[PDB]
C-alpha cells in the first residue's frame, strides 16, 4: 500500500477537486 498510498494521495486531490463542485455549488444557487 507505496503505489495504496500514492491511489488515497491521488484519491484526496481528485475529492480537492469534489469540495472546489461545490466552490464553484455555493457560486450555483449566485
Ligand atoms: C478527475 C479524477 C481523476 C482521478 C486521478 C487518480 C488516478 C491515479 C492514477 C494512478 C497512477 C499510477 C502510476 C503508477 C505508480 C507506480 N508506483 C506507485 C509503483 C511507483
Amino acid at each position: 500500500q507505496x503505489e495504496x498510498k500514492l491511489x488515497e494521495x491521488l484519491x484526496k486531490l481528485y475529492h480537492x477537486e469534489x469540495e472546489l463542485x461545490r466552490x464553484k455549488x455555493l457560486l450555483x444557487e449566485x
